[PDB]
């Protein structure tokens, strides 16, 4: 057997050229940052992970190394299930909060344990999970077309991603619903019916404005309506879904553990569960959520947006899952997507394939890591919702 | 990458001395039988499985070899998720029925694919599933004390199993409710409060008789009431569960796929889901049911009763699952529990451990297999419920 010797959190920051900084309800992007989790063992098998973002890097590092870490030192890393519960019940739930940055921290560590397990077995994670369902590849969408655009500019950006091979893309909405509607109508007109258009309000609307927007989305044949309302307003999501349109009500990037999603399902409030393996509790928890969605005849299509590790962790799960694919691919300026590891975006007929090596299935460029240590830069401006 | 070259179903029968034949609502046992599934590949990596029983062996063999098999020949066995859906949607659901012996047949093949995957990776299945949760072992129960006994005899048999190390055991009921009650009362007095007593009616009661019995079970502090009613009467189960007693309402050995269990959960009709990996759709399907149970704050404790393969397949999953264990262990006369493979019952403080070899984790005695080919013997007498 192996024993865990260290749990490390490397805080990393990468710059965004001013002209490339985008804003949504979540805030204006400043720097693309991450924690790279490293779980090390006595025999030298190592796994890495990421607890996503934006979350404060010092908070994440402290939680990972000094709250979670001590629960892992000396333990056999093979018992991922045991360790998830030891950590959640022993420290994280009460001492960081049950729906919290602590759960994202746990997620990064869980992903590292799965990477470690795959590497120890010399197998890609998706093979551990019963192999592929999506044998030909996984349909991706370009994320996203952000705020501050004219209708023709928005349509131009969409045409651009479609040219690159994408069969679907997502539009940010919320700040100015009349502009959102104009943008959406121009975009649909430009690409026709063969391209799926997703919309994401980042919790920015109230119920009545969301009902008004849903009518537009329905007219435009939008695939889903993501975070239409505060995640705290479950009944509001039920009301939207009860309209019975072909537009899916989607949420989950800010909901944590299977428990949050159970509450939405129980209240008939959700069509697409978006639990991110790197946020909602780990690969371990995302697996459970995906299964629970299928039991209820609903879909699981994760949020994946932060770095190439959060993308890869989710992609292994998605490739293995029978849910129809609508896989989020961050197309914004992001060095953490392109330079962190040996794995890049390759679309074939609009599909991506998970990395094929052991564990997460690629190698970290530790030179890049050594060159991008965080020195206190902020990741994102203040969010909206006030 | 491997390719599947054959899917074989070995029909086996083993006798039961008349003195050891037991009866429940399911019928009088005559012979302990099974299909040993064998999936072979071009490179010679082989997996085995079992679709449980009692199901007619010819129906099983035909389904496995000639309905399911043709969907598998030539395919990569690593893609278990893909193959499950290829088989279900392509053939089994419509052409064998959605809640059928066809699903059990699929389950035997799915287990064989998981055994194959584990053997190919040189890992026990529980390691693939995220490793152990129950690191110290899995709490087992002695299954079961059957019909036809006096209270004196029932109490004595229970004391015998407790002496062997069991901390829990199950009693068959349903033919004579007043005698059942007397047996239970004698059993509880005999062993005290520290031993869990489960009850199993094998669908043999009507609603009002089950309500009356539940009062008894509550009095005796029983752990669960298994198949109290027809599996077809979901509302009846809701009514029992709505009494709010500490007695769990349990069912699932005769329910198939996650869909059956979702219907029970949606109707507030179940405390313990008993989906058997070898009946309800495979390891693949049981994993999903276990997760769905947890999401709903309910328990998954599988039915495991037929042979050492059905026991082992479930035990890998149970060991890896955070559900409190109440693991079924057939203590009746059954050569398929003792002579088929090199994995015996070993209790330590009432706990069992999964096999530790690759795949299911033990080797088949192929000489025993060869010497016990089915010759048309029946497995079980007519069941009850009419
Ligand atoms: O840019 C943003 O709005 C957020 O950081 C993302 O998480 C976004 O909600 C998404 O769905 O990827
Ligand atoms: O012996 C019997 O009653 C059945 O064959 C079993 O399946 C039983 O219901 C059990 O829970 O193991
Ligand atoms: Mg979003
Ligand atoms: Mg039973």
């Amino acid at each position: 057997s192996l024993k865990i010797t260290e749990v490390k959190a490397h805080a990393l920051s990468t710059p965004i050229p001013e002209r490339m900084r985008v804003e949504s309800g979540a805030g204006l992007k400043l720097n693309r940052q991450m924690i790279l989790v490293e779980v090390r063992t006595d025999e030298g098998v190592t796994g890495v992970g990421s607890p996503s973002g934006p979350y404060d890097l010092a908070v994440l590092k402290r939680a990972i190394e000094d709250v979670i870490g001590p629960q892992l030192i000396g333990e056999d890393p093979a018992n991922i299930n045991y360790l998830w519960h030891k950590v959640f019940h022993g420290e994280v739930s009460r001492n960081l909060g049950h729906r919290s940055v602590g759960i994202a921290a746990m997620s990064g560590v869980d992903i590292a344990l799965w990477d470690l397990k795959g590497r120890a077995m010399n197998q890609p994670i998706y093979q551990l999970l019963g192999g592929k369902f999506h044998t030909r590849g996984v349909r991706a969408y370009a994320s996203s077309i952000y705020w501050d655009l004219t209708p023709d500019q928005a349509a131009d950006e969409l045409a651009g991603w479609v040219e690159q091979g994408f069969t679907a893309a997502k539009l940010k909405v919320g700040r100015a619903p009349r502009k959102d509607a104009a943008n959406l109508r121009a975009m649909r007109q430009r690409v026709g019916a063969d391209v799926e258009i997703l919309v994401d309000a980042n919790q920015s609307l109230g119920r009545h404005d969301a009902l008004a927007m849903l009518r537009i989305l329905d007219e435009a044949g939008c695939y889903w309506f993501e975070e239409p309302l505060s995640i705290d307003d479950i009944e509001g999501h039920r009301i939207l879904r009860a309209q019975g349109t072909p537009v899916r009500i989607a949420t989950g990037e800010n909901l944590y553990t299977r428990n949050a999603f159970n509450d939405y399902i129980r209240n008939d409030a959700i069509d697409v569960l978006q639990a991110d393996a790197s946020r909602a509790g780990g690969i371990t928890e995302a697996l459970a959520i995906s299964a629970s969605a299928a039991s209820a005849h609903l879909a699981w299509n994760p949020h994946t947006f932060n770095d190439i590790i959060t993308v890869a962790a989710n992609l292994h799960l998605v490739a293995a899952s029978p849910h129809p694919a609508m896989f989020e691919w961050d197309i914004t300026h992001n060095d953490l997507m392109t330079r962190l590891a040996s794995y890049d975006l390759k679309l074939e007929n609009g599909l991506v394939q998970p990395p094929q090596g052991p564990g997460l299935g690629f190698e970290i460029d530790w030179d890049f890591v050594a060159a991008h240590a965080w020195k206190g830069e902020p990741a994102i401006g203040a969010g909206h919702g006030m």
